[PDB]
């Protein structure tokens, strides 16, 4: 029940966050979604701090 841990993202390229809405990635990092209804922008946690990220810089791993 609640498979949402088997579908990770991988941050392509870093980014900063610019609102509190949002999460700072750093490129390579394997970050688990929270969220998937949206197609520019996810939910994921990094390390304790949540947020969206956008789908531009960061990519599922099927």
């Amino acid at each position: 029940m609640d498979e949402t841990g088997k579908e990770l993202v991988l941050a392509l390229y870093d980014y900063q966050e610019k609102s509190p809405r949002e999460v700072t990635m750093k490129k390579g990092d394997i970050l688990t979604l929270l969220n998937s209804t949206n197609k520019d922008w996810w939910k994921v946690e990094v390390n304790d701090r949540q947020g969206f990220v956008p789908a531009a810089y960061v990519k599922k791993l099927d």
